């Protein structure tokens, strides 16, 4: 909740209680460095951030002129910030180029703010209330405008996001998912259907109920349906979303090591969420469907098995070989919901493979798809919305690993390789010919959640996704 | 090999002992399907191979109007062959032209290998020849170009192959440098072959850290061939890893992870082979192979985690694990490359596990900076018919390399990005100068796989060698 | 080195490019608090440090009134101000609940430790502008008999302590037992000691077959050593042994350590490191006694000429050995060099060990166990131990652990045949090779937690600590005191 008051002032007309001031590849002789022997003096070379105490001006770094690490940089400020004893805080404006800057800036600065505290007995109420922005180049009241309320509910989505994913699994439960869901669509005024097993028994999705057979008695599963309908669609888009809130990998149990942060496998649907709070907030002119599975994947003795054939909602059957692969089967239920609603495109969002992350690192996620020029618009966009990216090429040789000899398909591959691009080569069975080419698989196993700071993202959940389908909308809108 | 003549007849006309029709998405309707009915009798529908005993005709499927497939099949069409009494099968031309050729007769000719030295049961093939009649399902000008490329890349990939396929004890570093000598005695290239003290007196200490446990019984050797053309648009540097076998060092690798260590050396023969390919394709640019060939074993005089080595370019490298042997040796190799002031660099390894568990095992890896030039690798190499990927570098995975006690770290404290952090290693030994120049290929994966796949036998497969030599010649047009 | 300059007057007199003030338990009313309002306004309340940048005042956070967090605090100090342009800094004199001696040797050597990092691989190093301390004669709540006193105890501290650290974090590929013996050489030159160093042939006459067993896979590559240094004073006392574990690389051998676990194996020569540490500052610090360095330097390899489970070896003591697992190898090396020490009839014999991964697993990184039988002896290691700022506990002995490590085939086993105590059944193995004579004469330190530790942590940077120096040093002190 940082606020953001846009001024038309010089920066050293603005009166706040303490100055921001960005040093961009270590440069240092702006006017707004105002004391740069004192910099010398402590050997302050523009890495990270220092506070000059007698002018009240912190500085922060950015390595490089660039937009991403301007992002970076505001929030490690206002991060920094948020510890001291300022109410308000003032700074220049940093600069298509003009309004991908500012929201850079704005977001950034919004996003120095959070972190999961909520358990904490420490947790104090910051101090830091306002940045006062000087519309002022430090190299335009429109752009502003337009970058500030990006940045208010790219937050706000965010924040959505990363509360729900950080929230333990005794409390965030299928239900719980449910909740935040309604909370969205009744801020946002969206239809909003909520699922039970009755339903899921109905439409014959025997693979989604497979997953939570074991945990059934205990927390109920959910199919959650948001609608925003506006009055200008150009597209109908259909987002689905992962929303195991906990996997412990089920029979195929994990090891302990592995079983800690599983309460953010919910990080697809719950990016879903926060992806219909954004688009519906910024008036995108598409019909957006939000649709997230939601269940456990738990233990016990009613669990699904390794050697259980379903047969998912599509119809093709599955055999289990790994209950751990648990993911796949609740997705292929919920893309064929998604497709009988006839979208134009279909975007689906899950903490899918370990091996993904393997792959590409923990900080990028994966896109697959039959269609080029649609995983390039997502990758290109993504890529801008500051999210790491990486396309991953399906080919046949990798489509033979998921064969099997009693089933349809089998839920696992049959070789230690590939994986991330086997599972999405799963999903892939389960997507009827006439939506091949609508189709994006996004793995965000690696950024969803990771035990560090890094970035604009908290220790925990980062929120991964949401910008980047946020950006690929838009910029999808601008075409059609 | 294959040998393929090139006839100007009709197919109906061409004479040879057996006929090669293929069934392109299951289109059974053209006149060289001679008997229908017996193929719906017998339910061929055109997945794989089918052969009309009556009339001698061998059908292969081709899923789709895809040059690539084609080329599969083409493969498994002689592989069918191979085994039966004919001595020769004619075939017709399928279809931008030379591409259709060039996957028709590089196919042809790749189903006739297997890696069957060992074998006690062997036979020589009768098949010998495999008649074209050039005639659509100039022409001639295009069919004996792609027939040159073909007899080029084949024999160039066997290099590789029966390389790859060598086995440990044979294969060693000295056995490398022979056939890099024979090679450039072929080509007349000029060949240099370094050893331990020559490495020594570069510094080169990364590389001399990992062959320190098996030295005095087999030395490393460094080498480096050199094609020069009449006419050299570009100089151009190829570095490959030659691990000849890798236990993993101190950090010994599971039984079930050391068998197919052999084709460590996956990268270190393509060079071998691209050098091979792209002398006898005569193409103008100055090329530069360059193998740094050892054995990473495990003794008492083994290089250890807690080792710091001193790279040849100056940086210090924190050792936490023996078995990330391979970027070690390339930093200097990379270093020695660098000192040439080539315009390109490009490093081919079987660098790392996380590489196959990331794409596949079918899927080599490119990494760099230059857009541009990964972008002209990817899709030359594609249309080459190899599979490939990019892979992105990022400013959080650079951070995971960083040691506490030297520059750089042969490891990554993560489990996770192990391809790409390998690539970000190497990254620190390529100078500010060279780092838009330079690329790198991890082909962990398909370098060796044990089945058989698309034109490839069970084992080696020649990976790299196709998409380097159709990027050098796509790059050298741009020149 | 830090050079600290003791000054007769008062803080605000002294002079220096900047100055360093401890904060003790939140307290912020001392006149040397140039700038209170300063510290309120930017939330400083006394944890880690903050610099008045104006008044070129750095302030240290003291948890509670204690010498133990007070040299902590020193250290972080300066190296807070290494990174800075400052040559000089001034301090004054702390007092908390050690007496005024402890707390003088707690803030100069903590002062002298901050400037310690193992970056000589590093490309960037550069060295520090920061070069003196100026400490002002002045208490904070004989002064300078005692500061003269602590001065050099600092200086020699320091010195050992670097020497051993140098050494531990050296890598294995230069860190060779002749390399150590290298360095024992040097301090032996610099202190005017006797030196002594045998080779394999030695070991063989003097029939040291655990010694060598563990040696035999790379014997070829690095031949062993055993070092033997001495210290002789005019007086003396008591003759004291010290006799260190000098495994300059422990792969486990054939019984070798999974990857994760072979990495920091250069610290296996940690015990030996520190005593040869230790002869240096008891011979500088002109202790009176006879004081024997006895440093077992090998690798343990793995290679076709290994030595193996189910080898059966006679020890120089004549008990034969059954080997289960050659990375228990450490134990076998100073049974051999016990065995050795003994021959010197000395009063005392102390042996430091990177021995085993139960003891840090029992008492965590940064601990380290004392075991024996004489259980006056051992209290005095631990109580001067702490004293000095080494985290330590006693382990007991009992005899049902003693049966763990009976053989079938042989006298006694080189492994418990349990999961559990290793580093207590580890000690009752070394005591199957002290004689009678000595058995209420010996102590046996395992430092395998804190020799070397992959973070900084109180006065120790990444890497090498010097565990056991502070330590033995202080204990050898108390105990010439009661004679
Ligand atoms: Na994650
Ligand atoms: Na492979
Ligand atoms: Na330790
Ligand atoms: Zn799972
Ligand atoms: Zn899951
Ligand atoms: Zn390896
Ligand atoms: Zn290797
Ligand atoms: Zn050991
Ligand atoms: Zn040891």
């Amino acid at each position: 909740m940082l606020k953001i008051k846009l001024e038309k002032t010089t920066f050293e007309n603005a009166k706040a209680e303490c100055s921001l001031v960005f040093i961009i590849n270590k440069d240092f002789s702006h006017a707004w460095v105002k004391n740069k022997e004192l910099l010398e003096t402590f050997k302050y070379e523009g890495e990270g951030v220092f506070l000059d105490q007698e002018n009240k001006i912190l500085y922060a770094g950015v390595k490089e002129d660039d937009v991403h690490l301007l992002r970076e940089s505001a929030c490690l400020a206002v991060r920094t910030l948020k510890k001291l004893a300022f109410k308000s805080v003032k700074v220049g404006v940093y600069t298509n180029a003009l309004l991908e800057n500012l929201k850079a800036l704005f977001l950034g600065l919004k996003l120095g703010l959070y972190e999961y505290d909520t358990f904490k007995s420490n947790k104090k109420e910051s101090v830091l209330k306002e940045a006062i922005v000087a519309l002022e180049l430090h190299k335009l009241e429109k752009s502003a405008k337009e970058a500030l309320k990006y940045a208010e509910i790219m937050t706000e989505s965010l924040n959505i996001v990363k509360d729900l994913v950080n929230t333990p699994p005794m409390i965030g439960t299928p239900v719980y998912m449910a909740e935040v869901a309604q909370k969205v669509a009744k801020e946002n005024h969206l239809e909003i259907h909520v699922h039970d097993e009755k339903f899921l028994e109905e439409k014959k999705m025997n693979a989604f109920l497979a997953v939570n057979k074991a945990s059934l008695s205990v927390n109920p599963p959910r199919l959650i349906h948001l609608v925003y309908k506006p009055k200008k669609a150009k597209k109908k888009i259909a987002l689905v979303g992962k929303g195991l809130t906990y996997d412990c990998g089920g029979l195929s149990l994990k090891p302990a090591d592995y079983m800690v942060t599983m309460k953010a496998d919910k990080g697809g649907g719950s990016a879903v969420i926060g992806l219909l709070n954004a688009l519906a907030k910024l008036g995108v002119e598409a019909e957006v469907h939000g649709i997230i599975g939601a269940t456990e994947n738990m233990i016990g003795p009613a669990a699904y098995k390794p050697d259980d054939i379903l047969i998912s909602k599509e119809g093709k059957s599955i055999e289990v070989r790994n209950t751990d692969a648990e993911g796949r089967l609740v997705l292929a239920d919920c893309l064929s919901y998604a497709q009988d609603l006839n979208p134009d495109v279909i975007v689906d969002f899950a903490t899918l493979t370990g091996a993904c992350v393997v792959g590409l690192g923990e900080f990028t996620s994966a896109i697959m798809g039959h269609n080029e020029e649609l995983k390039n618009l997502f990758e290109t966009s993504g890529l801008e919305s500051g999210e790491l990216l990486a396309k991953l090429p399906f080919n046949r040789h990798l489509k033979k690993l998921i064969e099997s000899k009693i089933a349809d398909v089998c839920n696992i591959s049959s070789s230690r390789y590939g994986g991330a691009i086997t599972a999405g080569l799963f999903l892939n069975e389960f997507i009827r010919d006439e939506f091949k080419d609508k189709w994006l698989h996004i793995d965000i196993a690696g950024p969803a959640y990771v035990e560090k700071e890094w970035d604009v993202n908290s220790f925990g959940a980062s929120g991964a996704g949401v910008r980047a389908c946020t950006a690929f909308v838009e910029e999808l809108l601008k075409k059609a």
